[PDB]
């Protein structure tokens, strides 16, 4: 029995790149067909390509 | 692109059921075929039944 609980996204910003954590569920409603960046992320947190990655 | 670093998987001893983080890499190498208990993580602070769930 196994369960993935977070996954990390990174920003298509090229000028940024940065990996987000991302719950499981945020990850799943992610659409791949498209570029993800750091504004869709749900966690306020770490919405912004300005802000540090997450340790 | 996205990127799973840790994986929780659970123990299966009937009298345990917990639930154990494991890198990604050695959730790789686990034999999902076979069952899964504390004893064989790698983590020497959670390879025990007796010692409680990672916070
Ligand atoms: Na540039
Ligand atoms: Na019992
Ligand atoms: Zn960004
Ligand atoms: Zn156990």
């Amino acid at each position: 029995n196994m369960y993935v609980n977070k996954v990390w996204v990174q920003c298509e910003n090229e000028n940024c790149l940065k990996w987000r954590l991302l719950s499981s569920e945020d990850s799943a409603k992610v659409d791949h067909d498209e570029p993800w960046y750091c504004f869709m992320n749900t966690d306020s947190r770490y919405n912004n390509c300005s802000i540090s990655e997450e340790d």
